[PDB]
Parts: structure tokens; C-alpha cells; sequence
């Protein structure tokens, strides 16, 4: 239920968006819990991007080294956050378009059920149905 | 003068803006010092929102539970910040349009005086005057 | 039916003032008002204000912007639009009736439960907004 | 050659859904698709969707937006454009050939190594993307 | 008096380069230049560049953009504008004279103390910018 | 290689962009390692700016006091981040347009070389060449 997460950041005013899209995908294949970009505004009228990576506290060296190798930054800053995470498991749910996996999260008496995006998007593509139509059909089916 | 503040964050790529506007207002009625949204850019070409909540360090359970109940997130991250806060009190200031409350903040020999928005906005609405006209009239009156 | 778009960049106004003008503009009958974060000269974080409205409301919306913001001028233009046909359905849920906007286009049909109904009933019955939103989707499903 | 721009503001759709529609629109032949973060009424963080495309693809791109997003209508307009002349050069590097887009305008000449080639070879040879990008610049220099 | 707007999306240029082009464009006589953060294909954080200027400066501003940025083309259009009447007042403060822009529209009258004067005197007299700005408002009040 | 950095933040919904551009430059002349702005979305439909300042851990009082004097904020929050920084030195590199300084950063066996912006921008201005043309000429020359 309770763990910790490492957050690593770096500001980039000297790298292309092309290069940043590449490193986002390098970081996820490296096992980062999450990667995101925040538009920031830096000195000398430069539009810039802040890179944030969340990962296991023990992955400090891995993620740091990846960032210094693949981005233009000279340094990284990092710090540990505490976390509260719900318990999670999966249910196979039958819908009008086929089976969809649904993540079931519980925390004390809080409970929510989230259809898997990739499952819904594949079925929307296959059957030429809007993604939102399939996702909602999965939500109805979850209501069971 | 010196205290600490708890910061709680969560990234949301699976929730509507409608839902986020609702939770912002749920969080403030719950006693959060501040709530804000930051546009971020997440994996799989998803535009997302980071939710940040500042509050009392002792409100960890309250604010965490509210977020997990009202948002789609599976976990939250949180951490404690130190703070330096000016001393604050209120003055009733008479202006050409009626009384306006002004927050007077002092820190060592730093001092600034901030007219209350709601007081100025009500009077601008009532008398059909631009908000900035009333706010500046309150700033002049503060100069006393 | 065409729409008027009015824009103005603001680097010399507080956020407090901008929240005020959004609500003045909405009560004046603007179709929509939104802010876009921009970055302007001399290292200024700024905001672009966009107002969408009826073309015949050009003078009203212009006047409010020039009165309530710091901008010296506004720029405007008309956009053509394509709008789906729209009607509303009221659906019964365990929490009361919820109106659902039903939009159609050619062979498109989609359903957006009304925000005001889901939020009102969510507060009233002390349940998450998503709980009421989903019950309206279930109710629609029959 | 003119370009069509289509816009729609979305405060009632998930990011997951928006990533899906960007890829539907790109596979439909849109020139470009991008998102702009906006701030809408009632404290809603929102996204503006912009689609750039061929003017003759107006009905296709409109239909996809109204089918796959939550918007009730779209607004559109045509922009004039000025486009540089463009050709491609293949340059030999220690990692293989890399195509380079060469754009010219009057007396302007500039070189952008092709992203797909630099990324493919960077993964293949386990070197940073910038390492391959720079080697293509060196290769261009002779 | 109408205004020209030129746009271009950039996912393949550094921020360093973009700060350079903003200052080239301003010295070339652009009315305004600003950046808007956008999100483009293939998970790229990007920047939209907007240039506002005189319609007769279309070719100059286009040439600078195609020379100094990575974009292959630009899109442009003309917006109509409504501009308030404007004049300037010099007001005496404890820190020197400060020019105040006075803008009027119908029965609107508003006052924006000039940034360059408040900033120059704030540095000169080692006081906050807001302190000089407010003293100009007081000075205006009589 | 390994140090720490102090991060100070403040949200501003009651200050002009003009005022923020001024304080960014006040902060850099004060010796901040970095200053940046993040657009955020605050209560009551206010578009706002978050101010972030990175600096030496021992500059807490300096940077705090500057912010409370020059911005509208009533308080600041701050916290210490750990950092991993590459070793850095400078090389004078001869290019087709004159000498350009290049920062050479190394970390274990990671190495990258970054031409100085001001050197390239001056030469682009002087010789009426695009900045990107000069910067790339410096990158080629670095490849040595
Ligand atoms: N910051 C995060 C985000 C992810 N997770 C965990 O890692 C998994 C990945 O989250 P998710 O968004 O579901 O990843 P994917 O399934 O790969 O992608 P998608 O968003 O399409 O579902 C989740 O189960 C979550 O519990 C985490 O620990 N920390
Ligand atoms: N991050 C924050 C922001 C607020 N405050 C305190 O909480 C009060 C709320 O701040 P304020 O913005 O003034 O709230 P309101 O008065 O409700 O709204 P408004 O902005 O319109 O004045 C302030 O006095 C401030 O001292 C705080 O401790 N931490
Ligand atoms: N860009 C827009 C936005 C709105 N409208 C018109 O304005 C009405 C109000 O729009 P909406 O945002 O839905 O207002 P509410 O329903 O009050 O807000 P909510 O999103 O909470 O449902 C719409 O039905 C539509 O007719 C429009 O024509 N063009
Ligand atoms: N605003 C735009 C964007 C694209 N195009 C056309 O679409 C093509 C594809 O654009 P691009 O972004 O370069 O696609 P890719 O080359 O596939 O992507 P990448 O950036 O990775 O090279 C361009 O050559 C151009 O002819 C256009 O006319 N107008
Ligand atoms: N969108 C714009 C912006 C500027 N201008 C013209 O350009 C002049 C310069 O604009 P401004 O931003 O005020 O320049 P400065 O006064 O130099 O900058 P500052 O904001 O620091 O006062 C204005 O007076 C106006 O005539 C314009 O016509 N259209
Ligand atoms: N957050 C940061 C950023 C800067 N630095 C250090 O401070 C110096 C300033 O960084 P840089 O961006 O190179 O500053 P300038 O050279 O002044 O400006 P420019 O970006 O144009 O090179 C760098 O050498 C870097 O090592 C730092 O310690 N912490
Ligand atoms: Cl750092
Ligand atoms: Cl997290
Ligand atoms: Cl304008
Ligand atoms: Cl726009
Ligand atoms: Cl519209
Ligand atoms: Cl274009
Ligand atoms: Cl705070
Ligand atoms: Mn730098
Ligand atoms: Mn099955
Ligand atoms: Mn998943
Ligand atoms: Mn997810
Ligand atoms: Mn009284
Ligand atoms: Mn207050
Ligand atoms: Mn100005
Ligand atoms: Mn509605
Ligand atoms: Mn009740
Ligand atoms: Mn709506
Ligand atoms: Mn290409
Ligand atoms: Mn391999
Ligand atoms: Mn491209
Ligand atoms: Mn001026
Ligand atoms: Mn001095
Ligand atoms: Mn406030
Ligand atoms: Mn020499
Ligand atoms: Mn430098």
C-alpha cells in the first residue's frame, strides 16, 4: 500500500522536440514508472521543456545515466517521494465487442475499475467504432 | 514565520476536464491551502494534467483519500516542503467606492498590502466599473 | 453557423483580473472564453485570451475586453463551422434523473451526460462525480 | 499551396481518447495534428485540438473529429502558405546512410537530418540520437 | 488597422535557437512575437511561433522565419482589428518622471504606467518594481 | 560530481507578466543557478504562473527575501534536491567564422560538447548568417 518513488528532473532549452520524443521512449523501455514533459519558460526568452521521470528508488543510477547520455543536460536533480497506492488486479470483462481487461483498484473502501486502453483501442480500430463508444461499453459491462 | 507544507501530486491522462474542475472545488472546500493544475505531456501522445495540492502536513490522509475517491488515479505521491511565510493581518480601507479589505503582510522590513479580490470585484460589478479601476483605487487609498 | 473569434495577448494584467473578465464575458453571452499560456518578449509569461461568439456580438464583446483588460487593441475574424444535430434525453438513475446530450452526425450518435446534473446529484448524494456519470451511461444503455 | 485548419476545444474527453484521435487523424492523411493546453470555464483544464490538412479533405477530417471526440461542432478556415523548395540528400556515415532534407528559399539553404533515419540507426548501433544526427552533419560538410 | 499573423510549428529546433529568432524578428519590426507550447506527433513537445506584424512586411517576416527556423513553410492570414485611441502622460513621482499610457475607448479610460520607466527607476533607486508602479498610479490620481 | 541544490517555488495569480520578467532577471543577477516559469491554472478561473528558482542550499535567505520583496507572494516553499552533475571544462574551437567556446562535459564514460550560445549568436549577427548555421559549424568543428 505504502512505498516510495524517485523523481528525477532536468530542464532542456538546448534540445529538439524530436530528441525529446526519442528519450521519452528510451526511458519507458528502461522501466520508468512514468515519464512526462512540462512546458516551461527559461532565461533569454527560450521556450523549454522540463523532463520528469518517476521510477524505483534503486534505479537512480540507471535513469540518471540514461538521461545524461541521451539528453543535452549537464546535471540532473532527483528526490524521493512517499506514495499511497491502491491495490490493483485485473478482471476479464465481456463486452458487446469482445473481452476487455479492466484494472480493479481498491483502497480501504474506495474502489474504481478502469478499462485497459489498448484493449479498447484495438477493438475500436478493428470494428470501426469510436474509441469512446467501446470504452463506455466496457464501463457499462463493468457495472455488471 | 516558519512552518512546513505537504505537497501531493497526481498525473491524470484518463480523466475529463469536467471531472477535474469538480475535484478542484471539492479539494478547496476540504481545506487545502491551494490547488492547481499543470498541463503536462504523457506517453502515447496523451495531453494530460498534473494535479498539485498544498495543505497541512497532518491532512495527508484526508487529501489523499479525497483524491483517490474523486479522481481516476491509482496512486498519489506526496512530500513535505519547508516554508517561509510573512506575517499577515487585515486593514479596512475606505475607497471612492466603499470599504475594501486589504491584507497587510510583513516579513522583517519587507511589507506589502494586497486588496481583497472579492471586495473589489463585488464593487466593480455593483457600480459597473472595471475591476482594475477599483483595485487601483484601493491601491491608491492604501498608500494613505 | 459562423462564429466570431476575438484574441488579445496580455502580459500586463494579473490572473485575478483575468478570472474576472472571463466571467463578465460569459454573462455577456459569449459562446466560449478560454486562456492559452504564451511566452512574450522580455521574458514575460503571458496569457492569450480567446473569445468565441455570435458575429453580431462583435461590438459588445470588443467593448468588454477593451474596458476590462489592459490590451490596447483586439484582433478578430470569422470562422465557418460544422455543427452536429443535438437533442437531449432524460434518464432515470438511482440518484435521480440526469439529462444526456445526444449528438448525431450522419451515422454518428454519441452521448455526453450533462455536467450540471451529475455534479449536482454527486454533491447531493455524497458520491463521486464519476459514479453518477457512469450510472447515466448504464441508464442510457436501456 | 493553401492549408485547412480545423479547431475544437475539449474539456469533456480523457487524454487517452485524445491520443487515439491524433493517430486516427494522421492515418487519415492530415498534414499535422497538435494539442494546445487551454483553460476553460468552471476551472476546467482543457485541450484545444488543431488539425492541418488539404482543403479538399475538409469533410473527412471533420467527420473523424465529430465521430471520435466529444465536440458538438468544429470551426475551420483556410490559411495561405509560403513553402520552401525541398529536396533530399543521402549521406554516408559510420552507421549507414542517412537521408537529409535540404530546404532552400531564395539564397537560403538549410539541412535537417531525417528523424526516422537517425533514430533507427541510433537504436541499431546503440548510440545516442544526437551522435547519429551530428555524424550526418559532418557527412554533409563534405 | 489590420494585422498579419504568421504561424509555424517547430518540433526540430532548440529553445536557444528560438530565443534568437524572437529577437531577430522584433528588431525587424514585427509588432509582436510569442511562443505557444504545443504537443505534436511521436511524443514531441513542441513550440508554435506566432508573429504579428504589418501586412506589408509579409515577405520580410516570412524570409526571416524560413532562414532562422527549421520550418519548411509558414501559414499566414490577416485579422481585422479594433484599436483604442492612445496618448501618454508624464507624472512626477519621488523617483522621477514616469510616462503613463492612457488608452480611451468610447467612455473607457485606463492607465498603464510604462514598463521601461518603472523598471529603470526601480533599479536606479533600489526599490521593488511594484513600488514605482504604484507611485505612478498615485501621481496619476492627482 | 555529487552535490545538492535548493529549489524554491511560489504561485502567482496576482502579479503581471511585466513584473515577472523583471524578477526573473533580478534573480539571475543574484546568482541563481536557474529560474523558470511554469504556466499553471489556479482557483476562480485564474491563469497563473509558478516561479521556480534553483540555487545554492546556503542561498535560502537571499533568494527567499528577494522573492518576497519583488513578487506579490505571501510565502515561499523550498526544499533540497540531490544532484548528479557532469564534470565540465571549456575548449576554444576554431570554426569557419571565428573561435567559439565549447563546454566539454564528462561523466564516467559519457561525454558531450556544447557550443556556447552567446558566441554563436554574436557571430551569426555579425556575419548575417543563421544562428543554426553557425551552431552546426561549431558542432562539426568540435568533431575535430
Ligand atoms: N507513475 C506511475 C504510473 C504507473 N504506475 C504503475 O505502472 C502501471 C502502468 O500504468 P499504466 O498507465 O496503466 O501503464 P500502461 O498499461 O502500460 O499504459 P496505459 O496508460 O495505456 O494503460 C500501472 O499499473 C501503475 O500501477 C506506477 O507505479 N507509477
Ligand atoms: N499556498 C497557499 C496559499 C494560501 N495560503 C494562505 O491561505 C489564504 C488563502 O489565500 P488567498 O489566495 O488570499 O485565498 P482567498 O482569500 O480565499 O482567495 P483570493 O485569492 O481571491 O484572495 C492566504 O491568506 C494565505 O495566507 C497558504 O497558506 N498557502
Ligand atoms: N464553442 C462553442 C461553445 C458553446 N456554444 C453554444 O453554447 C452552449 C453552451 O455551451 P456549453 O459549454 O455546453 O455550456 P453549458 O452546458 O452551460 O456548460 P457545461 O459544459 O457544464 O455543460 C452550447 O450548447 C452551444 O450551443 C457554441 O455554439 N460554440
Ligand atoms: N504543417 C504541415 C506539416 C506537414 N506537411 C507535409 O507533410 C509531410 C510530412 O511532414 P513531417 O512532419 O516531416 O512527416 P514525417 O517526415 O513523417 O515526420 P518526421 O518529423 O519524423 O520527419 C511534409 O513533408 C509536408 O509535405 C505540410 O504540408 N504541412
Ligand atoms: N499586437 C501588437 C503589439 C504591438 N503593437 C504596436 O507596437 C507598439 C509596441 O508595443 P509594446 O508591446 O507596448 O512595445 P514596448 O512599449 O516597447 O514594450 P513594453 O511592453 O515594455 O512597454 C505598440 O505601441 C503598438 O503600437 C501593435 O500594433 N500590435
Ligand atoms: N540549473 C542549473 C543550470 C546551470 N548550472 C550551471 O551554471 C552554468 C550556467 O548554465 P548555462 O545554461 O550554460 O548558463 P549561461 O552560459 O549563462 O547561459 P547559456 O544557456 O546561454 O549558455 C552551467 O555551466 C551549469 O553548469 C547549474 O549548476 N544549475
Ligand atoms: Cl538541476
Ligand atoms: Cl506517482
Ligand atoms: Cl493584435
Ligand atoms: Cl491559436
Ligand atoms: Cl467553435
Ligand atoms: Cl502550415
Ligand atoms: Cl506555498
Ligand atoms: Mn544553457
Ligand atoms: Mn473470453
Ligand atoms: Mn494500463
Ligand atoms: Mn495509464
Ligand atoms: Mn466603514
Ligand atoms: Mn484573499
Ligand atoms: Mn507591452
Ligand atoms: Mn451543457
Ligand atoms: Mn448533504
Ligand atoms: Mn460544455
Ligand atoms: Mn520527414
Ligand atoms: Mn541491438
Ligand atoms: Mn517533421
Ligand atoms: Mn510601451
Ligand atoms: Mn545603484
Ligand atoms: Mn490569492
Ligand atoms: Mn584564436
Ligand atoms: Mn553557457
Amino acid at each position: 500500500t505504502a512505498d516510495a518513488v524517485l523523481m528525477i528532473e532536468a530542464n532542456l532549452d538546448d534540445q529538439t522536440g524530436e530528441g525529446l520524443g526519442y528519450v521519452m521512449n528510451q526511458l519507458l523501455t528502461a522501466g520508468a514508472y512514468d515519464v512526462f514533459f512540462t512546458p516551461i519558460q527559461m532565461k533569454k526568452d527560450r521556450p523549454a521543456t522540463k523532463l520528469t521521470v518517476l521510477g524505483n528508488v534503486n534505479d537512480k543510477d540507471l535513469l540518471t545515466k540514461l538521461i545524461l547520455q541521451e539528453t543535452t543536460t549537464i546535471g540532473v536533480r532527483y528526490q524521493t517521494w512517499q506514495r499511497t497506492i491502491m491495490q490493483r488486479h485485473f478482471l476479464t470483462v465481456a463486452t458487446p465487442y469482445g473481452d476487455v481487461q479492466v484494472k480493479v483498484a481498491t483502497y480501504q473502501d474506495i474502489e474504481k475499475k478502469m478499462p485497459e486502453y489498448a484493449d479498447c483501442a484495438q477493438l475500436a480500430q478493428q470494428f470501426h467504432i469510436p474509441f469512446r463508444t467501446v470504452y463506455q461499453a466496457a464501463l457499462v459491462a463493468v457495472d455488471q
